[PDB]
């Protein structure tokens, strides 16, 4: 008749990532509504930057100031005006504050706090006022991509050679490399309408049976598909 | 005939752990794909680890010429060995300083121990990480060359010794046997390896022996954890 | 916000456990005073003074 291998397996966030301060202070502002979307390099939030823009104002106009004094030194040593040790020092202060603006540099750049990737933002663990500091052990927030979303699916190692083998022989249709084109089955009964693509790499393998896992990557533009529920995978043979 | 039951098993596996303590800001494979030893799998924010090392570099490179000069100074009487060995000092600290700084700035750059194929990532990119940590990050297992793994009474191990020896078995190598292997479900492995009699455990209450046959898997085809008959004559 | 959400949160939850802790105590010392279920006639006590119960 026609061959039909359907496959139980969960939905899988595409990526996930952790919101967290890198310089210690106050929340200015939050920026982002939680529940909604974000993309990669979006600002999240505002860390207050006034000790942050003045210790970088500060360390410019100290580089500025020290590295011309090294080279007005540069100069008198070459005509003997001054000794070694007066260049040496002249020098050591610009070294210093060059090494100096880096650092400056850094911290102010870490105000603005940014998405690491796109996705769905959850809520805050954080209030404006609220203090933060650089490696403290909670995450502000987290990010879920879901637009390509993942579709976990575990089988008997036979089940998938079996599979592998069908794509190499044709008998089986391709939706790129080492892939299968696939449809998706929801947790009630009805059909997703976007159609995806079941990798054969595997992902893990059970301990306790040689069970395996690959992943199916369905398109997602509209949330339909979340994390967590329990559809069934289809394959044309 | 001749069909010793086996498990597959990885040839090498590793695991990924931080050496250094900081955030991820990168997570650079693709879960399951194929990774090379030395390979970049994940970038801890180096920002500021890069800052200390070059604070510590422009330091070492005031420290130092000061203790070479006042080296000169003191074989002058120029200054005192109080104050050469306070310059000496501080380069010296200074040095330690560049060493360690450049330690934690390689550790940035998380590597893969070994070249195999790579399971999901125990870890999220903007988590935090510390040397020293209890869990691994990932873990890698070569699987091309895959070894087979067979149980047997050591009666079987001498009979098969002296079967190689006579030549009443197939001579792969000094001390290996030609073999071939049928998977789970009857099928034929088109491959072919070597059933190695150097001895890799011996049970303690049966004094059944573990040998290992090696396959190639240049596709990938066999994983871990299968159950296959190895096969002699 | 002189404090952290999740500090504020760690203190609350301590602060219901303990509620519940002293409950448990209350209770406990409450029926190491064994009382009479109905109005009735006892039989005897099948457990000695002293007994571990």
């Amino acid at each position: 008749v026609t061959l039909n291998t359907e496959l139980p397996g969960r939905t899988n966030a595409f990526r996930i990532a952790e919101v967290r301060p890198q310089v210690n202070g106050i929340i200015l502002k939050r920026l982002f509504k939680e529940g909604s979307d974000v993309k990669a390099g979006q600002q999240l939030y505002q860390i207050d930057p006034a000790t942050y823009e003045a210790d970088y104002q500060s360390a410019q106009a100290n580089l500025a100031s020290t590295q011309e004094q090294a080279q007005r030194y540069k100069l008198l040593v070459a005509d003997q005006a001054v000794s070694k040790q007066q260049y040496a020092d002249a020098n050591a202060a610009y070294l210093q504050s060059k090494a100096a603006v880096e650092q400056a540099r850094i911290n102010l750049r870490y105000t603005k706090v940014l998405s690491p990737i796109s996705g769905r933002i959850g809520r805050s663990a954080v209030t404006e006022g609220a203090l933060v500091t650089n490696g403290q052990a909670n995450a502000m927030a987290t990010v879920q991509q879901l637009d390509p979303i993942y579709v976990d699916v575990t089988q008997p190692s036979t089940a998938l050679l079996r599979l592998r083998r069908e794509l190499a022989s044709g008998q089986l249709e391709r939706a790129g490399d080492n892939a299968a084109k696939v449809s998706l089955k929801l947790e009630d009964g009805s059909q997703y309408p976007l159609e995806g693509r079941l990798e054969f790499s595997e992902v893990s393998v059970d301990e306790g049976t040689g069970s395996v896992t690959i992943r199916a990557v369905f398109p997602n533009p509209n949330n339909e598909l979340l994390p967590g529920m329990f559809v069934h995978a289809q394959l044309q043979e």
